[PDB]
C-alpha cells in the first residue's frame, strides 16, 4: 500500500514477510504484515486486550491481503537468547508468564484461540509488558506444514491431542504450549524440541510417560493413537525443570496435564499461589 513507508524487513512469518513500517498518514510505526477469512479477521480487531498484539488494520488489496499491527522491539526468542548466559531472573520470567496468562483468559473468554503459540510470537517492550501476536490467524488461514518460505512449522509447543489427531481441540491447547514456554524460558533449553510429529509425541511420552486411559480417559480412541506406541513410565518433576520452586512446579504440572479437559485454564493458573508474590520488572533491553 501507498500509505506505509517500509523501514526494514522484520523477518518472514508463516504466511508471508513482516516489515517495520512508518504509516504516513499518522507517522504511526507499525508491523507489516503481507499474507470467511476476511469475516474472520474483522472480528480479531475488536479483540484488543493490553497482552494482546493491537491489530490496527486490515487491507485487502488486488487479491492481496495485508495486516497493519502495533509494533514491538523485540521477540521472546531473542530474548531468550540473549540472557542465555545469566537466564532471565525468576521474578521476569513470572510476570511475563502471569500477563500472557492474562491475555489468554481475555481471548479465551471470547472463544478465541491462538493454537500456534511459540517464543517468537511473544513480543516484548522496555516497560515489562509481553503480548501475544498473530491470534487468531490459524482458524482465519490455517496452519500449514512449511510456510510461504518453505520454512519448517515448529511441533515443539503443539499440544497432544493435536498430535493425536483430535479435529476439535479446545482453548487447552494454548496452556499447553504456554506451560512448555515457561519451562523454556526456565531451563534455558526447548522442553520437547522434536524434529517430526511422531518424534514430537514420543519426546512428550518419554518424559511425561506414555498416556493411559487412567490418566486420559479416551486416549486410546484417538485417531491417531496406536497399541504399539512404546510404553515409556513418568518421569518425575524436579528432574524437568530444575531449579524451579515448587509452587512453579506445581502450575508448571498443572499446565502440562494430557487430558484437556482436566488441564488448568488460563483463568484459574492467574490465581495459583506461584503468583502470590508477582511483581512487574523490565527487561534489560538493548535496541
Ligand atoms: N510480528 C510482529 C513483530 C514485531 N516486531 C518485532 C518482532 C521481532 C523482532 S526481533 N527478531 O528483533 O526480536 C523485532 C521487532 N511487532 C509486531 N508484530
Amino acid at each position: 500500500m501507498e500509505n506505509f513507508q517500509k523501514v526494514e524487513k522484520i523477518g518472514e512469518g508463516t504466511y508471508g514477510v513482516v516489515y517495520k513500517a512508518r504509516n504516513k498518514l499518522t507517522g504511526e510505526v507499525v508491523a507489516l504484515k503481507k499474507i470467511t477469512a476476511i469475516r474472520e479477521i474483522s472480528l480479531l480487531k475488536e479483540l484488543n486486550h493490553p497482552n494482546i498484539v493491537k491489530l490496527l488494520d486490515v487491507i485487502h488489496t488486488e487479491n492481496k491481503l495485508y495486516l497493519v499491527f502495533e509494533f514491538l522491539h523485540q521477540d521472546l526468542k531473542k530474548f531468550m537468547d540473549a540472557s542465555a548466559l545469566t537466564g532471565i531472573p525468576l521474578p521476569l520470567i513470572k510476570s511475563y508468564l502471569f500477563q500472557l496468562l492474562q491475555g489468554l483468559a481475555f481471548c479465551h473468554s471470547h472463544r478465541v484461540l491462538h493454537r500456534d503459540l511459540k517464543p517468537q510470537n511473544l513480543l516484548i517492550n522496555t516497560e515489562g509488558a509481553i503480548k501475544l501476536a498473530d491470534f487468531g490467524l490459524a482458524r482465519a488461514f490455517g496452519v500449514p506444514v512449511r510456510t510461504y518460505t518453505h520454512e519448517v512449522v515448529t511441533l515443539w509447543y503443539r499440544a497432544p491431542e493435536i498430535l493425536l489427531g483430535c479435529k476439535y481441540y479446545s482453548t487447552a491447547v494454548d496452556i499447553w504450549s504456554l506451560g512448555c514456554i515457561f519451562a523454556e524460558m526456565v531451563t534455558r533449553r526447548a522442553l520437547f524440541p522434536g524434529d517430526s510429529e511422531i518424534d514430537q509425541l514420543f519426546r512428550i511420552f518419554r518424559t511425561l510417560g506414555t498416556p493411559d486411559e487412567v490418566v486420559w480417559p479416551g486416549v486410546t480412541s484417538m485417531p491417531d493413537y496406536k497399541p504399539s506406541f512404546p510404553k515409556w513410565a513418568r518421569q518425575d518433576f524436579s528432574k524437568v525443570v530444575p531449579p524451579l520452586d515448587e509452587d512453579g512446579r506445581s502450575l508448571l504440572s498443572q499446565m502440562l496435564h494430557y487430558d484437556p479437559n482436566k488441564r488448568i485454564s488460563a483463568k484459574a493458573a492467574l490465581a495459583h499461589p506461584f503468583f502470590q508474590d508477582v511483581t512487574k520488572p523490565v527487561p534489560h533491553l538493548r535496541l
